[PDB]
């Protein structure tokens, strides 16, 4: 049975919340070397969502990852947020993965929520050699986007990075989760030839705006998603903020399986072309641009999906991806199924499973519209 | 004290479910001129939203207007809810009113929430010639929408009224709330010279869908709202459909105050976009257009609220309504604001009176951010 006390020790969080907790978002589950671990669906304290406890020989915490707060502007809010310099390094679209070594000696790659991934951890160790780091570093989380157009998750094609890919934006100890300073965890992780995530550069207070909105400007043409500022030596908290087409492709996703996105959703990501139509274009041209960049997000994605729906075909999308048995993919499809995700296993030959997942809303409300059902 | 009992007689509403509404709401208050009446906030059995119930010498129970339906779709959507024939009339974009002749021989008009306009009621009295039409029929009730571009609540030019003027489209039984048949209603209100929706016309049901989309390209290429379909007797309940420019002209409102409507205000409305692009676009140079003008629909209110903003202006609404002294544009204020709305009287020239609408929370949460304030 779950150790309270023990927990309450290592967190700070009193075992009489974590029997609050104990009602809804804290599930006990195993999980790694026949352990038992603990997973805060809600935050909790101090203690953030995704956080996992496992309770080996010690009883390790692998706080979950801090929300990245976000801005629309980047005057005045960047000179307001920040102090001295910016460091400024890519938003990679991806799945977010904390890859640990546990007491164990077995290395576990968490999902957000705190779920381990059996696909994720197999790939995370296939692509990246962590064995060294890991005996010199075995109380620092690896924090990460894994990237790449055969990603089960979140798919885009980072083509420098193969089909599957993998980049490090973060060192956390465990338990406390402070993070080490940019520059440093730069270096340290080339040091054991890992890779960090793109870094612009770091500018001076005064210049970081511009600076940002140039290379805005270029991850805009180039369709990547943006980018993320921080604190030199963290000690204040990361701001994110992305570009035009990255809300286009993100409202253009949403629009080809409306019922899926909870509403707005929708009205944020429009929001977001506001401000920055205020703050980046320098033409009314541009903002033409803009409008009918959102517009054909919009109709388009949601016209063909009508079509599709009208000629029979359900509302589902395909994703294949490398896997070690067909046994493996089954597992991996079971983890999302758990994860509230409708997935099947829609084909495999040798180790590559063609991973469908459906959206069940959108092919059922755009049926009962079709066939006359009342708004 | 209220005579609950013989509310529940006249209304069928059980006395227990009155009780419990009017310890929230169902509001009992004082109106036309020194009668106590009861209004339903919230709606209740059968009875709608914006009931009044008027306590004279009479109890008169002033139904709400009905909620219509919408469709996305004309078909095959008409002919699964439709039966023989469909009464297609215009969809006037104004605001709702009920005008009745109370049975202590006052005549009220009232607004959607059931509330006595002090203009509307002016106002229908002026331009509509009522006296000889209830003196036969007082215990109907005259259901249309006040339209015209001078108008003090939704604003939009129809010519064919100048200013402004108004449009029954329903006669209703007082309590019962019956509403008579589409085409003796018509020569019902021709007879005593009131004026008529725009019927297009009654078709059999399996031309209704096409015929709409004819009135629908047209009344769009011309700016109008859409249209409201009617089972000629009234034996099943009424469809609403409207056009893109509708819906275009609603989204850019819509977001000149973005954080004060919806959020969606914006995934209703789009979605509608979506199916009618499926249903009616019949090139992708028509699609392209559609998607165009959405798109600018949306940034460019949006940005020029921002800029607007950001120079030092908030948020406001004007409107000029043509009132008969200045008396009269300030009981209306007083009127506005009795209902919650933050409005003032900006100008007054000449029986004109600018009417000033402010948003403060669109004013706020854009200076926020403006102030370098996070998302
Ligand atoms: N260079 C980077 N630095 C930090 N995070 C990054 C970076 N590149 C990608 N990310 C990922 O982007 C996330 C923030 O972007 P996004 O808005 O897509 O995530 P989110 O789901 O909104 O997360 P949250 O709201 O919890 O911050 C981070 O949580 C992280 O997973
Ligand atoms: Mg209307």
């Amino acid at each position: 049975d779950i150790p309270f006390d023990l927990i309450q020790e290592r967190t700070g969080v009193p075992s009489s919340r974590l029997k609050v907790a104990f009602a809804r978002g804290s599930l006990r589950l195993l999980e790694s070397a026949g352990m038992q671990a603990l997973l805060f669906k809600k935050p909790l304290g101090d203690l953030e969502a995704g956080t996992v406890i496992y309770l080996g020989d010690e009883t390790e915490v692998i706080r979950g990852f801090p929300k990245i707060r976000r801005t629309l502007l980047l005057s005045p809010t960047i000179q307001e947020h920040f102090r001295d310099r910016v460091a400024v390094e890519e938003k990679m679209n991806g799945y977010n993965v904390r890859i640990a070594c546990l007491s164990s000696g077995e290395t576990v790659a968490l999902t957000r929520g705190g779920h381990v991934c059996p696909f994720t951890t197999r790939k995370a160790q296939e692509l990246l050699d962590l064995s060294e780091f890991f005996r010199e570093h075995p109380d620092l989380v690896i924090c990460g986007e894994m990237i790449g157009r055969d990603n089960p998750y979140v798919s885009q094609d980072y083509p420098e990075v193969g089909p599957l890919g993998f980049r490090v934006f973060d060192l956390r100890e465990k338990n406390t989760n402070r993070p080490l300073p940019v520059e440093e965890r730069r270096a340290l992780l080339d040091s054991y030839g890992l890779p960090n995530v793109r870094l612009f550069g770091v500018y001076p207070i005064e210049e970081a705006a511009s600076e940002v909105a140039d290379i805005i400007r270029a991850l805009g043409m180039a369709g990547r998603e943006g980018v993320v500022m921080k604190d030199p030596s963290m000690e204040v908290p990361p701001l994110k903020y992305t570009s035009s087409q990255a809300h286009a492709r993100e409202l253009a996703y949403a629009f080809s399986y409306p019922f899926d996105f909870g509403r707005p959703f929708f009205f944020s990501r429009v929001i977001r072309e506001g401000f920055q139509a205020y703050e980046l274009d320098e033409s009314d041209d541009e903002t033409r641009e803009r409008a009918r960049r959102l517009g054909e997000a919009i109709i388009y994605p949601m016209l063909e999906r009508i079509k599709s729906i009208s000629a029979g075909e359900a509302a589902y999308e395909d994703t294949v991806i490398d896997v070690e048995d067909r046994e493996a993919a089954e597992e991996f499809i079971r983890h999302l199924v758990r994860l509230g995700v409708s997935a099947t296993l829609a084909d495999y030959r040798d180790g590559r499973a063609t991973i469908r997942r459906f959206y069940q809303s959108t092919t059922d409300r755009i049926n009962n519209y079709l066939k006359g059902g009342l708004y």
